[PDB]
């Protein structure tokens, strides 16, 4: 029964066919349980296993690198040399990274909590039911409960299923629907049906939702829906169906992997096409097995050279170090990738109360009728000082302090604010200030009564605690609070029936003090108070009332007006039906207007600049609020979303308006709307869908379970620190101080990280491009091997990894918030940037190959050899006469490879300094700016010397120590890379920037 709220209690019993006295018979229990199933959310199966590891080896590059290990393992065993430990190193280190890199991607254990599992914390273990097999109540497992069950609930009990209330045994039934609404105010429930079939959960005043817990009272009802059919269940299915996309950066890296695979695959074919001349060679010239060793040992080098093996470790360390910066700036980021995509935030949908405002409600102004006479009419405006819940303030008229007690209208003003009020004040000694108890709205009225002091009570003699509820208690001495008519969205008001104490205070029997929305209350007023006297509600007077209320709400004050009226001749205690919530409005009729009070929910102290900060950053800010369209717009103009004097008729909508628009115009409205008032529960996720349709990175925010689906669907889900756990687990970010400013502050960090992140990405890729050119040059020309795959890995992992990680601490390029958001489909390298690192990669390739060729030919300690015979090193044993000087092992010498490797390492240290800034010259930007970079460079070169000195290492890397004689040549060939890059930077700023 999904529409059980609209059906009467007799109808729900008739549908399921169950007796309220007996309950479901064990036969029915078997039938209902086998039909509707168990009352429990589906166990989130489809979890990770060994398959999660398989997913890491699904891409193309990972298979190419894996293939490099298999081919390497084949060539590892096949060798004549009697070397032991160095045998299984090439295929060993590959698995080390392939395993390590896979573990990083599989790392979704500690860096990501489950949202649906946190949602299962609301469904209780056991629940009470009345079955036909027994007489007394019997508690069973909540899962065993089925639709049609006659369940029982009391105070403290957690509601097991969506229950249609049948009978309330206690005096009044209160439930804390904080998770399914947000307001901590325990709403009062009733038994009568709600006529609207598609009414919102907040309107269903005869339903107990699962997950909710009874704050007070005891009642019995029939179970309407269970499992996924409940309100919690329907929210769960929305989250389960919602698929989260991957950050635009992640899509670029997956895209780069596909491109890099074609590059490796193309070069492998290119290398084979260059050696197509071997077709025109004798079969007795040698063995094909010797040529196959070259083809296989080359391909493995290509895979290792092209791939940036250290990249994943570099970003994981950077983003982890970026997470700590987020936490310090009040921003608990969930996942690692979230810190980067945060900078690409183009839209920020935020809630007004709590986030944009301080939630420190306080009455600022208030007016009453001065006197009425024909067409003439005059009011009596006042102003209250002290934007806080503390009574430390005063009342003044026209910027002059006055005694509130001297106005009879103000006396009843404070009377209604004190009586018609369930909240109160409470002084906290630990904090050292006055705290609120209940609603922010009602507590402000409590504070107002304390400031006014209409009956002139002693205040200086009182203590700090007695001062809390002094004036309010004095009011309670006069009138007795008989009963209160609960607040409802149908009439938008609240009244309280009151009887005078035994003292004869000139009271006309009993009274009703109304409090609620202006337009609703003023219309039901047929009379108007004038201090002590009363006059009929005339036209001219009603104009002045709504005009001032219009001025306060629409004006710069942006006040939440609240009309206060009183019923002088209310119906008798017997005639009033206390259970019928619909008749409450009729009871609140024929009222006498007393006065209006205007309160303000003060905007955040820093939102003025944060909003303006988004204006420059090109980020669109949309406000979601519960205020009316008129005031919501006025508030938007105040904080900065709107200008003080611009047109915003189509740039702002209500829940009613937006819902009435067609599907096409709803999407058209979301691309220009910057304010949504009176928003429906499901409208949050709708707006996200329309925003996502324009390929726009959205940042929706919430706090309760209602917003979970919207947060889950949004790219950047934002939750509050004071929000529920489900909102936190579903969101990508959690605001520590619940501030809109900390969102923008985090977004600014997101762009700063992405700039530094994108920088070392081009740095590593630049090195990988050079390693491919080094291999292709030494292979195509037919030269001896310049670099070994075991060497290239240690270069990408350590020597390039350390500085690349140190590049994450690069100084933030100022004026970053001046530029617009990073485009989702923006390439990492393109145009001039591609040519820039292409030339840099092109030079290092020739430098490393030339460095090795230097030792083979024009060397000091090396042999005096020429180029034409150096390319024919594979024919050393064959063509004996042409090659004669020393052993053939000299072609496979460690010296020339040490030169090629030293030149590669030295240049990357210089290229790391080139990566300090993208275009800013090293003359402008000092190389010693980033201290962590210099520390990493010193550590890298220290490790470079380590693999040459400490004997155990160089034997494995196939290297031999170089003296000062050989190191000089390395610096001569390496250092020129800075000058070349300096020229490219100079060309970029001059003949490009325009
Ligand atoms: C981009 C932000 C990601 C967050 C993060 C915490 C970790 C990321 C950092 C990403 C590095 C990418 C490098 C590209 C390069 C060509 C590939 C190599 C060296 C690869 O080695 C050949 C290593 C890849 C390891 C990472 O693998 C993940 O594999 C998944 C399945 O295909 C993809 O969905 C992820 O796409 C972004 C991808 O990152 C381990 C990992 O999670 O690392
Ligand atoms: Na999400």
């Amino acid at each position: 029964m999904e529409a059980a709220h609209s059906k009467s209690t007799e109808e729900c019993l008739a549908y399921f066919g169950v007796s309220e006295t007996t309950g479901l018979t064990p036969d029915q229990v078997k039938r209902h349980l086998e039909k509707y199933g168990h009352n429990e959310l589906p166990a989130e199966e489809g979890k990770s296993l060994w398959e999660l590891v398989i997913e890491q080896f699904e891409d193309l590059l990972v298979r190419i690198l894996l293939l490099a290990a298999c081919i390497s393992f084949v060539l590892a065993w096949f060798e004549e040399g009697e070397e032991t430990i160095t045998a299984f190193v090439e295929p060993f280190v590959i698995l080390l990274i392939l395993i390590a890199n896979a573990i990083v991607g599989v790392w979704q254990e500690r860096n990501a909590e489950n949202a649906i599992e946190a949602l299962k914390e609301y469904e209780p273990e056991m629940g009470k039911v009345y079955r036909a097999d027994r007489k007394s109540v019997q508690r069973i497992k909540a899962r065993d409960i089925v639709p049609g069950d006659i369940v029982e609930v009391a105070v403290g009990d957690k509601v097991p299923a969506d229950i249609r209330i049948l009978s309330i045994k206690s005096t009044t039934l209160r439930v804390d629907q904080s998770i399914l609404t947000g307001e901590s105010v325990s709403v009062i429930k009733h038994t009568e049906p709600v006529p609207d079939p598609r009414a919102v959960n907040q309107d269903k005043k005869n339903m107990l939702f699962s997950g909710t817990n009874i704050a007070a009272g005891k009642a019995l009802g029939i179970v309407a829906t269970t499992g996924v059919s409940t309100e919690i269940g329907k929210i769960r299915d929305q989250m389960a169906a919602t698929e989260q996309d991957k950050t635009p950066l992640q899509q670029k890296l997956d895209e780069f992997g596909e491109q890099l695979s074609k590059v490796i695959s193309l070069i492998c074919v290119a290398v084979w096409l260059i050696n197509i001349g071997h077709f025109n060679d004798p079969v007795h010239g040698g063995s094909w097995i010797r040529g196959a060793i070259y083809y296989f040992k080359i391909a493995v080098a290509l895979a290792v050279a092209a791939i940036p093996e250290g990249l994943p470790a570099v970003i994981t360390t950077c983003l982890a170090l970026g997470t700590r910066r987020m936490a310090k700036k009040n921003a608990i980021v969930r996942s690692l990738p979230s810190v980067e995509t945060l900078g690409c935030t183009s839209v920020i949908c935020s809630d007004k109360t709590g986030t944009l405002t301080t939630n420190q409600m306080s009455v600022c102004k208030m007016f009453i009728i001065d006197k009425v006479d024909g067409d003439f009419c005059s009011l009596n405006e006042f102003s209250i000082t002290g934007s806080t819940y503390a009574p430390e303030g005063e009342v003044l008229k026209n910027d002059k302090p006055i005694r509130s007690g001297q106005f009879d209208g103000l006396v009843e003003l404070a009377t209604i604010c004190a009586l018609c009020n369930d909240s109160s004040l409470d002084f906290n000694e630990t904090k050292g200030v006055y705290e609120k108890v209940g609603e922010a709205t009602e507590t402000a009225l409590t504070t107002l009564v304390e400031k006014m002091n209409v009956f002139n009570t002693e205040v200086r003699n009182l203590s700090k605690v007695e001062r809390a509820n002094a004036c309010n208690s004095v009011i309670r001495q006069l009138m007795k609070k008989e009963f209160t008519l609960e607040f409802s969205r149908d009439r938008k008001s609240m009244s309280v029936y009151c009887s005078p104490a035994k003292s004869s205070r000139a009271a006309v029997g009993n009274k009703m003090f109304v409090k609620g929305a202006p337009e609703g209350v003023i219309d039901r007023c047929n009379y108007v108070r004038v201090g002590t006297t009363r006059v009929p509600m005339t036209g001219p007077v009603k104009e002045k009332i709504l005009s001032v209320i219009k001025e306060w709400g629409t004006g710069r004050d942006t006040l939440r007006c609240l009309a206060l009226a009183t019923r002088d001749t209310p119906p008798k205690r017997e005639e009033m039906v206390l259970d019928d919530s619909s008749r409450f409005m009729e009871y609140e009729t024929d009222l006498t207007f007393v006065g209006v009070v205007g309160m303000l929910d003060p905007p955040r102290k820093e939102v003025m600049g944060s909003i303006q900060l988004c204006r420059d950053a090109g980020i669109r800010v949309i406000m979601i609020t519960g205020d009316n369209k008129g005031t919501a717009i006025a508030i938007c103009r105040r904080i900065g979303i709107f200008g003080e004097n611009e047109e915003v008729a189509d740039r702002a909508y209500t829940g009613r308006e937006f819902d009435d628009l067609p599907l096409a115009e709803q999407r058209e409205a979301c691309r220009r709307a910057c304010c949504f008032a009176r928003v429906e529960p499901s409208h949050k996720s709708k707006i996200v869908e329309y925003l996502q349709s324009y390929d726009e990175i959205t940042a929706m925010t919430g706090d309760g379970v209602n917003d979970a689906p919207a947060l889950k669907k949004a790219e950047i889900g934002i939750a509050m620190g004071s929000g529920t756990a489900v909102a936190k687990t579903a969101s990508e970010m959690v605001l520590a101080d619940d501030n809109f400013s900390t969102i923008v502050a985090a977004v600014e960090e997101g762009r700063a990280i992405y700039n530094n992140m994108k920088q070392f990405i081009r740095y590593l890729i630049s090195s990988n491009v050079g390693e491919v050119v080094c291999i292709f040059l030494t292979a195509a020309l037919g030269l001896p091997e310049a670099l070994i795959p075991v060497q290239l890995l240690w270069v990408n992992l350590v020597t390039d990894g350390l500085p690349a990680t140190a590049l994450g601490f690069n100084p933030p390029d100022l004026d970053i918030m001046d530029r617009p958001p990073r485009s989702p489909k923006e390439p990492l390298i393109s145009g001039w940037l591609f040519f820039r690192y292409m030339a840099i990669g092109g030079y290092v390739g020739a430098a490393t190959v030339g460095a090795a060729a230097w030792w083979f030919m024009y060397a000091e300690d090396g042999p005096g050899v020429t180029y034409h015979q150096l390319t024919h090193f594979m024919q050393c044993t064959e063509d004996h006469p042409h090659f004669e000087g020393l052993d053939c092992e000299i072609f496979e010498a460690p010296e020339p490879m040490t030169m090629a490797l030293s030149v590669l390492v030295t240049i990357e240290m210089c290229n790391a300094l080139n990566s300090l800034s993208e275009n800013q010259s090293l003359m402008r930007m000092p190389p010693w700016v980033n201290i962590w970079l210099l520390g990493s460079i010193c550590l890298s070169m220290s490790l470079h010397f380590l693999i040459l000195y400490v004997d155990p290492l160089p034997m494995i890397f196939k290297l031999k120590a170089l003296d000062l004689t050989q190191w000089l040549m390395v610096l001569k060939i390496s250092l020129p890379v800075i000058g070349l890059d300096e020229i490219l930077k100079f060309i970029a700023r001059n003949y490009l920037e325009g």
